[PDB]
């Protein structure tokens, strides 16, 4: 199952969408990601790609960086993996 | 058209699983050094480009430090990634 936020993100190029457009990234996570430099969704894509799309390492990185719980990191990972399947 | 044909081929389409050597500026010598550091597909170098917020100075320095790229190689790689992003990101 997926959210509309997920479907909206995976349907099109992300351009300069803010980090909060990613599935799983709410206002609280988004704030903390922004304070650490990850202010646009593509910067988080960048980390996903630097980590060679590794689910365990990306989701652990997200937890360590902004405090994402397991559902939030699942949602964020899945939306980036599906976006990459469609556009990369 | 100022760019290389290799730039043109790269920016014309999604990169998928293309190797790092498909990037403009990344010949076989630079490509093997990138692979040895774990940057084995073009998308991993895109990742670093994006994590650095597409900043030219930081990206070109990173490339120099990571594989010894000269100024022309680093400008070509940066420009190829920048135009790819403008087309597809």
């Amino acid at each position: 199952t997926t959210s509309q936020k997920h479907r909206d993100f995976v349907a099109e190029p992300m351009g300069e969408k803010p980090v909060g457009s990613l599935a799983g990234i709410g206002e609280v996570l988004g704030k903390k990601l922004e304070e650490r430099g990850f202010d646009k969704a593509y910067v988080v894509l960048g980390q996903f790609l630097v980590l060679k799309k590794d689910e365990d390492l990306f989701r652990e990185w997200l937890k360590d960086t902004c405090g994402a719980n397991a559902k939030q990191s699942r949602d964020c990972f899945g939306c980036l993996r599906e976006w990459c399947d469609a556009f990369l």
